[PDB]
DNA sequence: GGGGGAAGGATTC
DNA sequence: ATAGAATCCTTCCCCC
């Protein structure tokens, strides 16, 4: 099985460039402004000029601007990149029927039934990198390997505007000399919970008793790492179905007062129902971010769909329940709708 | 034992 | 004390 992974390079910023080509060559930063105080927010992405100096996803804008004040700082037009992204994915749907669209900027492709070795898979990578560049003028990065995980690591090395093929002997090489935190799906809390037991690369998973490994990271992550270490990881390219729809907004002040929070929560419900797009949900979760930035949630399921007016009603009850059973102050309030019909 | 709902956890982009 | 969104897994809990 040969998986072709694609992921666009600094996606949000690049769109800003192809839409205003002068931004080229400068360090660019796409920001999410919350409104609390002007320049409160996070950095969605930054181009590799700006990324060179430490501007990365997830940093506060206030910490970005101290490092590059004369860099361009644009607000996010996700609305735009989404339409740009949808056009690119229709381009990939012509190179295989079996395609997983992993996110706004990512796709996996089952090319087992369209090429038969890696040389032609590599060439089909170039085939795709160019038809993107001509149609829509975007550079992307291509990973190639035997399953979704290793085509993802392939692409992470090749960024930016790069193409990479991971053959079966370097697969065996990487299991041996890939530092474990770089495996997709383990971040820093799990990353050193494996350093704390000496695991730095995938190989060492086989050389550790299973029960001690399971007892700490859980069963699913254990089989995940072990099967990856045995060259026995197989999960298929599946059409992704949205399971969750939601919106969450930052309030201008922290508050525990039910009726000042209400308009935001109401605004979040209206916007969430627009995005629902004729899919009727059965579950609603009122989710709040606290002052210390913990995430509290309360949910409810129904034997029937939820209507907008029913959603309004129960949301307040779930929001009520939140502050009854937790007494911090809320900063961002929002809703999530699950269990569609 | 385990399916199923609810809440927290961790990761992703 | 900095966005916004989506997903899978774990743990306790009800129930058969
Ligand atoms: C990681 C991350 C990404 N994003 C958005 C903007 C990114 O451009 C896009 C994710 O694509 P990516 O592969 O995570 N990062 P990138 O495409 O900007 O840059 P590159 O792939 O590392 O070259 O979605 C966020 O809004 N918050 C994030 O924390
Ligand atoms: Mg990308
Ligand atoms: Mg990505």
């Amino acid at each position: 099985m040969i998986v072709l992974f694609v992921d666009f390079d600094y996606f949000y910023a690049q769109v800003e460039e192809v839409l205003n080509p002068s931004l080229k060559g400068k360090p660019v930063v796409v920001c999410v402004f919350s409104g609390r105080f002007e320049d409160s927010g996070a950095v969605a992405t930054a181009n590799y000029e700006a990324r060179k100096f430490g501007v990365k996803a997830g940093i506060p804008i206030v910490e970005a601007k101290k490092i590059l004040p004369n860099a361009v700082y644009l607000p996010m037009r996700k609305e735009v990149y989404q339409q740009v992204s949808s056009r690119i994915m229709n381009l990939l749907r012509e190179y295989s029927e079996k395609i997983e669209i992993a996110s706004i900027d990512e796709a996996y492709l089952d090319i087992s039934d369209k090429v038969r070795d890696y040389r032609e898979a590599y060439n089909l990578g170039l085939e795709i990198k160019n038809k993107i560049l001509e149609k829509e003028k975007i550079t992307v990065t291509v990973g190639i390997s035997k399953n979704k995980v290793f085509a993802k690591i392939a692409a992470d090395m090749a960024k930016p505007n790069g193409i990479k093929v991971i053959d079966d002997e370097e697969v065996k090489r990487l299991i041996r000399e890939l530092d474990i935190a770089d495996v997709p799906g383990i971040g820093n809390i799990t990353a050193e919970k494996l350093k704390k037991l000496g695991i730095n690369k995938l190989v060492d998973t086989l050389s550790i008793e299973f029960d001690k490994l399971k007892g700490m990271i859980g069963e699913a992550k254990a089989k995940y790492l072990i099967s990856l270490a045995r060259d026995e990881y197989n999960e298929p390219i599946r059409t992704r179905v949205r399971k969750s729809i939601g919106r969450i907004v930052t309030m201008k002040r922290n508050s525990r007062n039910l009726e000042e929070i209400k308009p935001y929560l109401f605004r979040a419900i209206e916007e969430s129902y627009y995005k629902l797009d004729k899919r009727i949900p059965k579950a609603i979760h009122v989710v709040a971010v606290t002052e210390d930035l913990d995430i509290v949630s309360r949910g409810r399921t129904f034997p029937h769909g939820i209507s907008k007016e029913t959603a309004y009603s129960e949301s307040v009850k779930l929001l009520q329940k939140i502050l009854e059973e937790d007494e911090r102050k809320i900063r961002r309030i929002g809703v999530r709708f699950s269990k569609f019909i």
